[PDB]
């Protein structure tokens, strides 16, 4: 394709958990993450959805990171419409997506200026780990947990 994401996590490599969301009477939202070297970042974000605040985070995780960045999202979306967009690159049945056009290009761009990527998805799920505390990090102010 365009670039090649990794098949399992990078060993050695600092993960990042990222997580956006957003509340839809306002508009409002958060993007961010939580690293496993003790980094965070929270972004507050107006105008937004839930799927754009998941793409900032994604964003926001690669533009903070090394060349090789282990990357853990809920969001099904944001891992489809990436890997979706890598895989068909120049190729012949591709038509770029409407929505979010902008900020995934961008996401984009960010990655192939990496050498190694690796983006998983994990269901939301509750408990302690990364996934969690960075929910809990966005959803202040904007989400009942
Ligand atoms: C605010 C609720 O917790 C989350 O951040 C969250 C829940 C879901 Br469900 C997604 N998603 O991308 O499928 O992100
Ligand atoms: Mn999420
Ligand atoms: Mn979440
Ligand atoms: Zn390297
Ligand atoms: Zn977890």
């Amino acid at each position: 394709s365009m670039y090649q994401l990794e098949k399992e996590p990078i060993v050695g490599a600092e993960t990042f958990y990222v997580d956006g969301a957003a509340n839809r009477e306002t508009k409002l939202g958060k993007a961010g993450y939580v690293t496993n070297r003790g980094r965070q970042k929270v972004v507050t974000l107006t105008d937004t959805t839930n799927q754009k605040t998941e793409l900032q985070a994604i964003y926001l995780a690669l533009q903070d990171s090394g060349l090789e960045v282990n990357i853990v999202t809920d969001s099904q979306y944001a891992l489809g419409i990436i890997t979706q967009w890598i895989h068909n690159w120049k190729k012949r049945g591709w038509k770029t997506p409407v929505k979010n056009v902008d900020l995934v290009n961008q996401i984009i761009e960010q990655l192939i200026k990496k050498e190694k990527v690796y983006l998983a998805w994990v269901p939301a799920h509750k408990g302690i780990g990364g996934n969690e505390q960075v929910d809990k990090l966005v959803s202040a102010g904007i989400r009942k947990v």
